[PDB]
């Protein structure tokens, strides 16, 4: 589309955007236009308000639109076109991404004891409500673990809250210690966000016994 | 009072106030205490709303607090109280001060002709549309000029709108120059705000000719 202002949005959270070159209070000619999960195509909304959209989203006395709650469906494209007092026409354009934090990811059927050249199931990682989905990644004393390689294997699974769909995350990892190797490694994991500036979470790091 | 985050909110804009501890959503145990110009001592807010208020403040369904448009009986302390799901009492204490921001402001009835060894009549400085009142400068070639030193002298006045209560300044300056300076000086006026880490506006410079 056209140039646009990233903004992220929290869900359950409100959001606040501002139409550029409004008059600060009424009267005021603008309009606003957005293309969401809520919409087929464009919608209009105008400072007068009224129906359904009264629920959703609503033009401030500043002009700028506000959000109660960010949902899903919020997701897409919010527009502003204002006239001023002076009659120039400014545009406002944002896209409007959505997301959620996940609890703190836990490691759940983590084993105790590992068998050196032996593939051994290390730990289950477990990370429940997201938005979006995000990936789970395990660390080996700090070192990432690449799957596929090093004797290293992952499987991955996803599932969505049937009502909120938020995703649950779930990661197993395989390891084959090489003989004679670190006899107490430790292992980690890692959520990172699918959201570009948002930081990591991390798990308690579990300690499992090897056998050389 | 109490340890508390100052927040500076500009009048006719929309004013959140998180509420630190609650659950993201319904069901809540908080409540909302506020105390400003709207209010006799303690007046509480609900999540469930309801009366005149609604009209002026919402608890949201993150349990924030939220202002359509801040004017300036909004000023005074916020205070939100939560329990979450664990049972941990969690407290907010916000000192909300208001603001608005006057219009550049101007100078009117410049004198283009001034006569040293003499009080002259410089000009008239205008600032309109401020909250709080601020104050207006002189400054002589970038710096300040001091009133009542050097024979600089300067008068003042507030006025404040009878509908918004929004403040308009005017200040005159006078000064007798000094026989054999700069004969062709550059005056100029500054609005500097009544809130800290607010920008000064200036005036655009005024270029009379002095008399040896
Ligand atoms: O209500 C009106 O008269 C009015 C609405 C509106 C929306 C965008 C632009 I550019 C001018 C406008 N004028
Ligand atoms: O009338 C409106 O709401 C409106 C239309 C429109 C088209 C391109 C851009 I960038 C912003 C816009 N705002
Ligand atoms: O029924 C109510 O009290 C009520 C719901 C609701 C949803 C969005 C907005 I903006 C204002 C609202 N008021
Ligand atoms: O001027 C008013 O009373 C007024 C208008 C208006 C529009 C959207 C929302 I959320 C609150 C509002 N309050
Ligand atoms: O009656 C209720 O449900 C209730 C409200 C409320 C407000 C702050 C705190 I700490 C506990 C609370 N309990
Ligand atoms: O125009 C309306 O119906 C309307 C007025 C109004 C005042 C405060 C809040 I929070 C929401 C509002 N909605
Ligand atoms: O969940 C609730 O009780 C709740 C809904 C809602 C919609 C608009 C505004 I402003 C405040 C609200 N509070
Ligand atoms: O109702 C009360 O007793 C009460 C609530 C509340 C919230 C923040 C702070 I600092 C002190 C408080 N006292
Ligand atoms: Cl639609
Ligand atoms: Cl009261």
């Amino acid at each position: 589309g056209a140039m646009a202002q990233n903004i992220t949005a929290r869900i359950g959270e409100p959001l606040v955007l501002k139409c550029k070159g409004a008059p600060k209070k009424p009267p005021q000619r603008l309009e606003w236009k957005l293309n969401t999960g809520r919409t087929e195509a464009w919608k209009v909304l105008s400072p007068q308000g009224g129906g359904p959209w009264d629920s959703v989203a609503r033009v401030l006395p500043n002009g700028s639109l506000f959000l109660p709650a960010v949902g899903i469906q919020d997701e897409g494209i919010f527009r502003c076109q204002a006239m001023n007092r002076n009659g120039k026409e400014t545009k406002s354009n944002y896209r409007v991404r959505v997301y959620q934090i996940p609890g703190k990811p836990e490691i759940v059927d983590s084993a105790s004891e590992l068998t050196a050249g032996v593939p051994n199931k290390v730990g289950t990682c477990v990370s429940e409500g997201s938005y979006p989905a995000g990936t789970l990644s395990w660390h080996l004393d700090g070192k990432p673990l690449v799957p596929n390689e090093k004797g290293v294997s992952v499987k991955e699974q996803t599932r969505r809250h049937p009502e909120t769909g938020l995703f649950t995350l779930q990661s197993e990892l395989m390891v084959t210690p090489a003989r004679g190797g670190d006899p107490r490694p430790t292992f980690s994991c890692s959520f990172s966000p699918g959201l570009p500036r948002h930081r990591a979470l991390r798990t308690a790091p579990i300690q499992p016994r090897v056998w050389e």
